[PDB]
């Protein structure tokens, strides 16, 4: 009912005003709170369909049914006369700061989700702390505020992908009439890294500025939850102390795994080290087959590197395997070598990294194939991309009572609540959720609004679109073909597909490598279950269709919509060849 | 209802079989027709909701109610035993080819719409002819099969746009670590024209191959409709003759306009000439302010040219004007000069075009500003982009009875039918329709299916998305902000907007707050998205997908609950929150 919503909202909000837009008494109270620099949530009752019933329920706390009514941390404070009495008697600031705890909210983790949750909470008057610490990699690499995406993830990865894309831009320019000679142009790794790191630095600073301008307390400290409301923090100087908070948000993310083989930790690196590496990696082996592995190998090859990928079984496990194979075939034809069906056994050091002259070392990699033959080859750099994992045993004392799953991620309700009722988890550590930066940001902002502004909207985790930024990009939204066939049966699935050629590729001189498909359910009006595209700018192509899939688009919706010409994306609006027909999809 | 549909379908279809998927007698008839290379439409009665009623109405034509039933040009031909008799007796070929007319379908015009209509019709057994002729420009330019888009429109202009985009890619490469020096690289116009024209030639050839492989008769001839079923054709040798057809599709498109001033036709050019010009235009004046004018001026400046645009009043009349101004401001900041509020009065010739040394001429342009002050400046090339118009007085004898509107376009019903019942019109000459290549293609294909395969689906001309390929691209779908406010009033319209910066622009040191997007929404209809607008790179790829959601009636809530893809430009549409009425700044 309305009544129990109102109780949760009053119990949880830090400072909240129940108001009406046309009442000059509420306006007087608003302008008072603004002058006093008091931030607060506002619930305009004349804009809610059942505002009348809420007014009646307020009296259960305040014994009045009029507006405005101000509350602070679950307690009714007063109407217009009473609030102005406190203001003119210099008693207001003390009353709005009265709290059982040091903070209304403590966020452990200053990354994609945690910074978004903390900033949104502060907008409603929640007194908020954000804790962030970066544990250094085995070789000592560290970085600033903002999380995995900002520092060692989406941002530097896509900037180095762009540096690689520009190599083919240089090649194409000749065919379009420009006088340069591609074969006499080379790439400088450290010039690239300096520009990438300068941009990352501007983001570290921007987040510190944003927290200060929202009155958020930023602590560069390692946090550990030792009881439901107590966080122990450890300083850069090993000073230990305890702060208290009403609500706690866990948002500490993951770090790369290493295989348990000799030499891995000592002599290899991960993506954590790659994006600030002060020397060109040289001849490189990438071990693994995830989107991180393939994206990194792809741009290293495009910058002119000698690059090999060691694949245990398949590419992109969990993605549509037809598409995954097309991705890998393109890379193999464009200068990435693959050691297929192969695992490593040991990494042996032949030459130590020369920090002084800014040169890599030299390594001997020993491994074996599934047919039993041995692998043995020398590389200057070895990069492990074999998955990521959280380390919540560092963050969470067992006695607090927060349940984890077999993988060590937090088990949450559909509103991010843990098994401890004031403790929530968002981002990559929330078990079962897509591990993506815009998912973490939406979860964090929406959760802050439910805690401190009386919102009810949940985050929707279904049909979240993705893009893999390999040399030829792969965008997807919804089910793979194999998952749909498993779920519904082969006779209830129809697949429309086509090759295509970007117009930009005609003058630049391949005809049939770009490819797209719609996987559809026959018995549900040909509903689009999944969309897949391999081609340039695949993330821009895919994004808009994710809205239509969210709304339940059918094939007839795609047919009746008209294309924009000339584009790659328009090919989705005229698809007609089915896989069951056996007709070729080539252009 | 059903009976009126069945009569229209039987009267119009060239060759059609009424069938069921489970009937082995129907399968035997299908096999005979395929072996005799007889193409036909097929309607599978067991797959239609009212298949039982259709089966019963068939008796009004054939006096039977079973399947299969074969018809040819409105006449019942027979059941399974009868079709096999004709086949065994070598009588079937002559039956299926019997006609009052030379062709089931004559398409006048071999462009985007006409080629699509003709190929689709031939798939259902319609005996089809496609007529195409290119009247040369005043200086003599002509080109091959395929229409305006293929030869002198979307295809060459986007390729030249891409050559222009690559100049900034060469600049950006230095910041991302590559060793080149952009300052020492120049552009060769004729090398780019040769590559563009080689691709256009492959399209000309590909369409001739497609018509041959579909058994469509291609006539390189100028057509004139002289009665409802008679088309007069004129040869390249000026031989005149008459062919007849049951259905007629008019698909002749438009050509560029010239202003009525001295020297315009003699010494200027249009887009028709630009895309195959053998020499670089040099210092260029573009007169006009359409998307054609701005796209051409944009790429010429990026290829190193000294370019001025003469604007009579505003940019992009009929497009959202906040967006049009941001487009123009970006071009003016990046090396396009504008002569604002200005029109030309005369072009004088100072040098003839130098065909020997492959060089432009030289012209003196005189004009005046709206306050009366004078304009006078020299240019090597003057391009007119002041609109396009059809020439239907050449295509259509007045006595046929096809009604035209005040602009000379064809007045059609919602199924493309003109005021003459067997005559239809598609593409740019269809009055009131968006003038775009994918619209012409959808209209031609859907019409051919209704004429020859019993389809009922109409083309939907509402909320068709567009993209202007200026140096910074502008994509749009739906109403402009000013049209939304005019239609619903200011109090019922909410606008969400934001600047943004492509991630690719950060290390390249490009501008922070020039790219821009907005959603124009209707408050009283669950915040329905009435219009979407984006200025930024790859704007056509950004916009296309959202056109499906707008077709389905997307609201602001649907954008909010959808999660973004990171890092992209398009994801900024999923988190918009600043409203124009709040007064809050949209900068990042
Ligand atoms: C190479 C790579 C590329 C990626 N590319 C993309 C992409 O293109 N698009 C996309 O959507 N996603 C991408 N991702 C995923 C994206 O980075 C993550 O989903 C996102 O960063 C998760 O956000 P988060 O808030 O859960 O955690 P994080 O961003 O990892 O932030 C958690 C923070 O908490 C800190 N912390 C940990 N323990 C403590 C403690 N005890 N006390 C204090 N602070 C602590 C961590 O050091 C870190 O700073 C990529 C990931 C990688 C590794
Ligand atoms: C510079 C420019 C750029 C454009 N860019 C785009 C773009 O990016 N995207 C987009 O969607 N649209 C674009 N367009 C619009 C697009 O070209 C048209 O909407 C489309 O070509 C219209 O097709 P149509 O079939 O109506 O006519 P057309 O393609 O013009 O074909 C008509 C054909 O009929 C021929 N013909 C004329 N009279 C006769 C006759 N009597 N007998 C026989 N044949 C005859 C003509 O010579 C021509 O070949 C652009 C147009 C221009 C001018
Ligand atoms: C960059 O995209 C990485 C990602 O994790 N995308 C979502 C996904 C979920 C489940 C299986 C495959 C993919
Ligand atoms: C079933 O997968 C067999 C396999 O060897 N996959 C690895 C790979 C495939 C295609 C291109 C590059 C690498
Ligand atoms: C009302 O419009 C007045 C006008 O002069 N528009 C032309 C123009 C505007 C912005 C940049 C370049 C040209
Ligand atoms: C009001 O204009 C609507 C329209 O669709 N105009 C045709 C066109 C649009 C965009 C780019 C090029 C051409």
């Amino acid at each position: 009912g309305t009544s129990q919503w109102l109780r949760k909202t009053v119990d949880s909000a830090a400072v909240i005003l129940f108001s009406k837009t046309t009442c000059p008494y509420c306006k007087k109270v608003k302008d008072v709170l603004a002058e006093a620099k008091i931030k607060h949530a506002t619930i305009e009752l004349d804009q809610l369909s059942n505002g009348s019933a809420i007014q009646k329920c307020l009296a259960s706390f305040s014994k009045i049914e009029t507006v405005p009514q101000m509350f602070v941390r679950g307690k009714f404070i007063g109407d217009s006369q009473t609030v102005l009495k406190y203001y003119s008697n210099d008693e207001l600031a003390g009353i709005v700061n009265e709290s059982k705890y040091d903070y209304d909210l403590i966020v452990i983790g200053g990354g994609s989700g945690g910074l978004a949750a903390g900033k949104e909470a502060a907008k409603y008057g929640a007194k908020t702390a954000v804790l962030d610490y970066v544990e250094p990699t085995p070789i000592g690499t560290t970085w600033g505020l903002g999380g995995t995406c900002v520092n060692v993830g989406c941002i530097p990865k896509k900037l180095m992908h762009q540096a690689g894309l520009l190599s083919h831009a240089l090649e194409d320019a000749e065919h379009f009439g420009w006088s340069l000679d591609r074969s006499k142009i080379s790439h400088n790794w450290s010039t690239m890294v300096e520009g990438v790191q300068s941009h990352i630095g501007s983001l570290n600073w921007g987040y510190k500025v944003a927290l200060r301008d929202n009155q958020v307390t930023y602590l560069n400290a390692k946090g550990r939850l030792i009881s439901p409301h107590e966080v122990q923090i450890t300083d850069k100087n090993q000073k230990v102390s305890t702060i208290t908070g009403n609500k706690i948000i866990l948002a500490t993310g993951e770090r790369p795994k290493y295989p348990e083989i000799p030499g891995a930790v000592e002599y290899g690196i991960t993506s954590d080290d790659l994006f600030s590496l002060p020397y060109f990696p040289g001849k490189t082996l990438v071990i693994g087959a995830s989107y991180v592995a393939l994206e990194c190998a792809g741009f290293l090859a495009s910058l002119g590197g000698d690059v090999t990928v060691m694949v245990r079984s398949i590419l992109l496990r969990g993605f549509d395997q037809q598409m995954a194979e097309k991705v890998g075939d393109y890379m193999e034809n464009h200068g990435v070598k693959f050691a297929k069906l192969c695992v490593p056994d040991e990494i042996k050091q032949l030459k130590v990294v020369d920090t002084e002259n800014n040169k890599p070392g030299l390594l001997l990699v020993k491994g074996h194939y599934t047919d039993g033959k041995k692998f043995e080859e020398e590389f200057e750099t070895v990069i492990f991309a074999v998955g990521r994992e959280p380390q919540l045993s560092k963050v969470l004392c067992e006695t607090v009572g927060v349940k984890l799953d077999k993988n060590g991620r937090v088990v949450c309700t559909d509103d991010e609540q843990t098994t401890v009722s004031n403790v929530y988890a968002i981002g990559d550590i929330n078990a079962g959720k897509p591990q993506l930066t815009p998912v973490a940001i939406q979860a964090g902002r929406y959760l802050a609004r439910r805690l401190f502004a009386g919102a009810t909207e949940l985050t929707d985790y279904s049909n979240v679109a993705t893009t893999v930024f390999t040399p030829l990009e792969y965008g997807a939204c919804g089910l793979s073909e194999e998952d749909a066939i498993e779920k519904y049966g082969d006779k209830d699935i129809e697949v429309y597909h086509s090759n295509f050629k970007p117009l930009e590729w005609t003058v630049a001189h391949e005809d049939n490598v770009c490819y797209m498909k719609l996987v559809c359910r026959k018995s549900d009006n040909m509903r689009v279950l999944g969309l897949h595209v391999l081609g340039p700018n695949a993330g821009e192509i895919t994004q808009g269709y994710a809205v239509a899939i969210k709304m339940g688009a059918t094939k007839a919706d795609f047919d009746r919509t008209i294309g924009i010409h000339p584009t790659c994306s328009e090919t989705f609006t005229t698809l007609h060849v089915t896989k069951k027909s056996g007709v070729s999809p080539i252009v």
